[PDB]
């Protein structure tokens, strides 16, 4: 697996647009561009609910979508 190896994110070819889809050959179907996309996992930062006390960005809330908010801890 090369997508790993890089430090990307598997995702299927319709979630990830055609402009994302790399050529890492190493994922369930294809690999996603998190740098793209959004690093929110890249930058040490992981998929909270809205009822956690966090500092999500407006650019990272997107990831986890509507009803959820990115937090981002010193890691």
């Amino acid at each position: 697996n090369e997508c790993v190896s890089k430090g990307f994110g598997c995702l299927p070819q319709s979630d990830c647009p055609q402009e994302a889809r790399l050529s890492y050959g190493g994922c369930s179907t294809v690999c996603c561009d998190l740098s793209k996309l959004t690093g929110c996992k890249g930058k040490g930062g992981e998929c909270n609910p809205l009822d956690r006390q966090c500092k999500e960005l407006q650019a990272e809330s997107a990831s986890c979508g509507k009803g959820q908010k990115c937090c981002v801890w010193l890691h």
